């Protein structure tokens, strides 16, 4: 546990603040509740005297002294599909049902826990060398830094927009043209599950091109300039082409008129955003040599795309036999 020793004097305009509130302002490196625990446990002196009432009001000019002490994520046996690894980086093909980094609702079971198990020295790299995210139910490529120099350099490459991250997706609706969504993204004001386009969000740019038309769906490839939470899903939804199977931004599946039983079945069962990180291209953070990796389209999407393709081709003739 780490020994904490801190001194300061309450500023005159802090007159009337609670002891815990005033200490929080003087020492913002330490959480509010932490400071409260320190006070109650007789670890704060005020003018050479122990003061243990967190609610007690300061006057300004009080000399404060604290003498206290302090005290991460666990490795988990979770298999990873490693596409490429060298001394500096790892490229993984992430399956669905796998969160990248611990957060609210997912304390563990994540790619980060998996990395801590596979290569324990990665604990010395910020966020276990994870430099960009994929959603839990998005499949495909991620690059991960194994070392501190590699991580710093990959982060610089992202800031300078020198990493290409391409995805393949199936979107709802007929789309006429490729283009760009450049709309900032924030947390949704009222729906805690959602992100949203919002003037006060973080700037976000997605480029998209049409690979193939289906009857009431469209296959896309996208390239990101930024990697905000849910960026593709929310941008595609914003322009009224939410991703097939998206459980948050999509609505009820709408099959086209006269869709086969197999088409209707495949479409209704598809229970994740039809979204896959398909290609990554970067300058190696150590050698600066240009490199490119591909993750094959997963079977779930292959079946979805083939059914939609057979449907579109069939209904380009008066054929029903
Ligand atoms: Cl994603």
């Amino acid at each position: 546990a780490q020994r904490v020793q801190l001194t300061a004097t309450v500023s005159e305009n802090q007159l009337g603040q609670r002891l815990d509130q005033a200490l929080a302002e003087m020492f913002p490196d330490y959480s509010r509740s932490r400071i409260k625990e320190w006070i109650l446990d007789q670890r704060v002196l005020v003018n050479g005297k122990v003061c243990d009432k967190p609610k007690e009001k300061v006057l300004g000019g009080e000399q404060v002294a604290i003498n206290a002490e302090i005290e991460r994520f666990e490795p988990q046996d979770i298999p990873l599909d490693i596409v490429y690894e060298d001394e500096d980086i790892i490229i993984i093909n992430k399956p669905r049902d796998l969160v990248v980094h611990p957060g609210a609702g997912n304390p563990d079971g994540t790619v980060l826990n998996a990395l801590l198990h596979y290569y324990p020295p990665i604990a010395d790299v910020p966020r276990a060398g994870i430099v960009h995210r994929l959603d839990k139910d998005t499949t495909g490529l991620m690059v991960v830094a194994k070392t501190v120099p590699a991580q710093t350099r990959l982060v610089e490459s992202l800031q300078r927009r020198e990493i290409t991250r391409e995805y393949e997706a199936v979107a709802i609706g007929h789309m006429t043209a490729g283009g760009t969504v450049d709309e900032p993204i924030s947390r949704h004001p009222t729906k805690r599950t959602h992100m949203a386009v919002h003037p006060m969000g973080k700037p976000a740019v997605t480029h998209y091109r049409i690979m193939e038309h289906f009857r009431v769906h469209t296959r896309l490839r996208l390239r990101l300039e930024t990697g905000r939470t849910h960026q593709i899903r929310v941008h595609m939804a914003h322009i009224t082409h939410p991703l097939v199977g998206d459980p948050v931004y999509g609505g009820r599946p709408r099959p086209p008129k006269g869709a086969s039983e197999a088409f209707i079945s495949t479409l209704r069962k598809f229970d994740r955003q039809a979204l896959h990180a398909t290609m990554l291209r970067l300058y190696h953070p150590i050698s600066g040599i240009e490199m490119e990796w591909h993750a094959p389209i997963p079977q779930d999407m292959v079946e979805l795309i083939e059914v939609m393709r057979a449907d579109f081709e069939e209904h380009k003739d008066e054929v029903d036999w």
